[PDB]
């Protein structure tokens, strides 16, 4: 527990939990359910909210930028995979404008 | 403020000098770097060369608004770029020097 780690779970994962453009992250990707055969070849790294707020709550992460290294691998992943006129993409983007804001008033 | 110049001076040093940044010095001329469709898929090109321009003409009037170029900056190559191309690790690795850059901004 640390004031960095503190600030992710309260202010950044409280923010982006509830938006309404949150739920496509909420959990993985599951490449049946949403009929994408090749993410798991293309995407060999996957991550999601629900991943990162569980380890947030079970004292996981240790020093806040592996935390904040999970929350920015989740959105390129997006944008890697995706095309670029894909709403989900711009639904990341609008995540991701709130992380950095978040983290531009973090401390330490 | 202070912050801008953290972001001059300590995260944008950190990244121009680093061995996967000249990609990114500069803004993407698409003519002569083999890309045309560049601008039908890029609306807002980005590049540290302006944010850093824009660094010291005071021109962002808040640490986030000059995170956001950097953040616009990466996301352009991982939108345009093909998965596999060497360019989508570069940018990867500038960026996770940049967040770890940025966590340790004073206030
Ligand atoms: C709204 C599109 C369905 N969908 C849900 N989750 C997704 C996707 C997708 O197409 N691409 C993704 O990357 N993820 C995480
Ligand atoms: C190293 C590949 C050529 N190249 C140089 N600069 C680039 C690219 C590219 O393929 N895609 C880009 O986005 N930029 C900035």
């Amino acid at each position: 527990v640390t004031n960095q780690l503190q600030y992710l779970h309260k202010v950044v994962m409280k923010a982006l939990w509830k938006h309404q453009f949150a739920w496509p992250f909420r959990q993985p990707v599951d490449a049946v359910k949403l009929g994408l055969p090749d993410y798991h070849k293309i995407i060999k790294q996957p991550m999601d909210m629900g991943t990162i707020k569980r380890r947030l709550e079970n004292n996981y992460y240790w020093a806040a930028s592996e935390c904040m290294q999970d929350f920015n691998t989740m959105f390129t992943n997006c944008y890697i995979y995706n095309k670029p006129t894909d709403d989900i993409v711009l639904m990341a983007q609008t995540l991701e404008k709130i992380f950095l804001q978040k983290v531009a008033s973090m401390p330490q």
